[PDB]
């Protein structure tokens, strides 16, 4: 079942604040808890028709992002669990993160298209 799985940072959706968070890949779903025991996601992001890209941060170095090359400039569908445990739509245009190191970026970026990828429902 599990993919890939490492630490990354996330740039938040309506507040922009970076978050250390644990992230598994999976099924062409991407999740993040808080801890690498968490029971339960903090956040969960259906990669299909989505894509990757580096980009240059004035902040956090070995960035890429993930958008919606069909509706730019349009919210993504993602589900997410507000402290308290409460559910609700996520709220990002695009989800912004850094790796540790080049060669997790890269093997996450190669990584998460292998999962897009590897979906029967490609275009
Ligand atoms: O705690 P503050 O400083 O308010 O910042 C939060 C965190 O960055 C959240 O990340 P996480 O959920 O991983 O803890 C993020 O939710 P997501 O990035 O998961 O959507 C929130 O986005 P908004 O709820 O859109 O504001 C953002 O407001």
């Amino acid at each position: 079942n599990p993919d890939r799985e490492g630490w990354l940072l996330k740039l938040g959706g309506r507040v922009k604040t970076w978050k250390r968070r644990w992230f598994i890949l999976t099924d062409n779903c991407l999740y993040y808890f808080e801890y690498t025991t968490d029971k339960e996601p903090r956040g969960i992001i259906p990669l299909e028709n989505l894509s990757i890209r580096e980009v240059e941060d004035p902040r956090k170095p070995n960035c890429f992002e993930l958008y919606n090359p069909s509706h730019k400039g349009q919210v993504i569908k993602a589900c997410k669990t507000e402290a308290d445990g409460r559910v609700v739509e996520g709220n990002h245009v695009v989800y912004r993160i850094s790796a540790p190191s080049p060669e997790e970026k890269e093997e996450w970026m190669k990584s998460i298209k292998a999962s897009i990828s590897r979906d029967p429902f490609y275009d």
